[PDB]
């Protein structure tokens, strides 16, 4: 079984079909960072640390770092597809 199938709602023009799937990926990275442990497995570089040997880059540091990145991308996408979107008060265009 391949799973589950993301479905787009018909009758949308081709505009607000690609904005569905931008804004489910947005509500869905969101979901990801306020909820659930991401050091989780889902490959492994060099250990990073600060003065008291911490280490600094790990699973749940990089994961993040990296939703983070593709949660700003795709809300800049939306701007360029939606003019009349607003973006969320933490994003920093």
């Amino acid at each position: 079984i391949p799973g589950m199938p993301t479905v787009i709602p018909p009758g949308l023009t081709r505009e607000q079909e690609r904005a569905y799937i931008v804004q489910l990926q947005i509500e869905d990275l969101t979901r990801k960072l306020r909820t659930g442990d991401l050091g989780i497995p889902p490959p492994s570089p060099e250990p990073i640390y600060n003065s008291e040997g911490k280490r600094l880059n790990t699973r749940e540091f990089r994961t993040r770092k990296k939703l983070e990145e593709e949660r700003h991308n795709l809300i800049t996408e939306m701007v360029a597809l939606n003019p009349d979107f607003k973006p969320p008060a933490d994003y920093k265009p």
